[PDB]
């Protein structure tokens, strides 16, 4: 019934680029791996493509794809055809991309981001993270050094 979304970021906004996500922060993997497992964990149809096979489905989790495809080459997942139909039938997690977040912002109750310290100007083609507007609150954890050297750090929003 609670839905949330859950996102990485670089501090310049970017999410995607190339199909992937430009950088690697192996702390923020296990932070999203804590926060999904068991869980039903929605995603875009071009994100279930990208995800590296080892990680297709994620594991442990109930994987829902939104397409407006009949169905998926790509073996795993349960096919949706709105994010309504993703939702009903207690923790739902939208787990990107952009295009599905922007669907699930006007529904969700949390969100959970993590600010990685990467310089990434955007680039013409990227995926942006949402911008949260006055219907948030937020927290923020203190600055956090990976074992890679980047810094990263947890903001958590709620829903006024
Ligand atoms: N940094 C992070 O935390 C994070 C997390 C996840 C993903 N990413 C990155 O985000 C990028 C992908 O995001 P994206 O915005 O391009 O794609 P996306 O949101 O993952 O998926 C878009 C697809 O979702 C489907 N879709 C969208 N709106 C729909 C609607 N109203 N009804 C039904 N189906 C709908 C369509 O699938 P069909 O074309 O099959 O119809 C569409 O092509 C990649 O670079 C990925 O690596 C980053
Ligand atoms: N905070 C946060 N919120 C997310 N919605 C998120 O994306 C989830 C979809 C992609 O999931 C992958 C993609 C690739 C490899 C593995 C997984 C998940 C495996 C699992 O969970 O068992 C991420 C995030 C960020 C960077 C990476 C990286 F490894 F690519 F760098 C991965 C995920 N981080």
């Amino acid at each position: 019934t609670s839905v949330g979304l859950i996102w990485a970021q670089s501090t310049s906004g970017v999410i995607g680029r190339d199909g992937g996500i430009p950088w690697r922060l192996p702390e923020d993997l296990a932070h999203f791996k804590r926060l999904t497992m068991g869980h039903t964990v929605v995603m875009g149809r071009r994100t279930w493509d990208s995800l590296p096979a080892a990680h297709r489905p994620l594991p442990g989790r109930r994987n829902v794809v939104v397409t407006r495809q009949t169905g998926l080459v790509a073996h795993g997942a349960q096919v949706v055809g709105s994010l309504e139909q993703a939702l009903s039938p207690a923790e739902t997690w939208v787990i990107g991309g952009a295009q599905i977040y922007a669907l699930a912002l006007p529904l969700a109750n949390r969100c959970e981001v993590t600010e990685v310290d990467v310089d990434l100007p955007p680039e013409d083609e990227d995926a942006l993270a949402p911008v949260l507007d006055q219907t948030w609150a937020g927290t923020s954890g203190e600055w956090l050094v990976s074992r890679s050297g980047l810094r990263y750090r947890m903001h958590s929003y709620r829903r006024l």
